[PDB]
């Protein structure tokens, strides 16, 4: 096809939880766009210093009206702030606030990526969110540690769940609350976008649905991402506690991050 000047600006808002091929359609999206994608990876790599603002955010959110108040068009903006050079989203802390993206950027669409549920939590569980008594978790926070992730890390991620969920007493050990929780979620984004504006991707579905809804030939001889499986996570939490830093293993995960 045609080469064309594309704007850089946000284009396609991401709805879908963490765990369901999130950092694979990051790397699939910067691969069409050739522009950065937000994803939770961003946050940790790139932009730590911005921790603080998506938890002002999230603290400001309840004030949030879905006409426009004079509240949330300062929320509005600091979320447009937080954006600035980015092409899409994916992943916490943006993919709970799909609905007002949606606002800000009125000619975004929209996707939702979704897999079997027993297999989401079982990812979740693995990597991001383990039980408390799951000996694993002391291994992901000396990991941690490593690249520099701090309390405020870990407040930003669960409040931004909370918020994701609309639930503030959240279970986090509780396994069918995050079931109902992730089912209800997925529910909620199909009943809210008109479906004009939103592609379902499940696990596996690769470079063809989502490069029809968007316009854009296939990357030629380039394969969809399949990065981040918990396997691959749990070899780079091991690899940041034995070498005690990210330069030292970097070039060992050269799409992860
Ligand atoms: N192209 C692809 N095909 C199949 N699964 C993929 C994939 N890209 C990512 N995944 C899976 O999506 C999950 C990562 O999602 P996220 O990046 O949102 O955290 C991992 O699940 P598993 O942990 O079950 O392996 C990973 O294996
Ligand atoms: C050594 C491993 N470390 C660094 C890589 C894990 C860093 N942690 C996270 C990474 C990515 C994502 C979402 O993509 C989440 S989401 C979430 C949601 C709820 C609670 C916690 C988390 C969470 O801790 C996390």
């Amino acid at each position: 096809g045609a080469m064309i000047e594309s704007s850089t600006t946000i284009q396609v808002i991401s709805a879908g939880l963490p765990r369901t091929g999130t950092k694979s359609l990051k790397n699939a999206l910067e691969i069409i766009y050739h522009k950065p994608c937000y994803h939770m990876f961003e946050i940790i790599f790139n932009k730590q210093s911005d921790i603080i603002k998506w938890q002002n955010l999230i603290h400001d959110s309840h004030m949030i009206t879905t006409p426009l108040t004079t509240k949330t068009i300062a929320i509005y903006d600091k979320l447009k702030e937080l954006l600035d050079g980015y092409i899409a989203t994916t992943d916490l802390p943006t993919c709970g606030f799909y609905k007002d993206l949606m606002n800000i950027y009125p000619n975004a669409k929209v996707l939702l990526t979704i897999r079997d549920k027993y297999d989401w939590l079982h990812s979740l569980r693995k990597v991001v969110l383990p039980k408390s008594n799951d000996p694993w978790k002391l291994k992901i926070e000396e990991g941690d540690k490593v690249l520099g992730l701090n309390s405020d890390f870990y407040k930003l991620t669960e409040d931004s769940l909370k918020f994701a969920f609309q639930k503030d007493d959240l279970n986090f050990d509780d396994d069918q609350v995050l079931l109902e929780c992730y089912d209800e979620y997925n529910r909620l984004v199909q009943e809210t976008v008109p479906s004009d504006r939103l592609l379902v991707l499940r696990l596996g579905d690769g470079w063809e649905p989502l490069c029809k809804f968007l316009n854009v030939e296939i990357p030629n001889g380039i394969d969809y991402p399949c990065v981040n499986s918990h396997h691959q996570m749990t070899q780079l939490t091991e690899q940041l506690i034995k070498y005690k830093s990210l330069d030292a293993i970097i070039h060992m995960f050269p799409d992860l991050i």
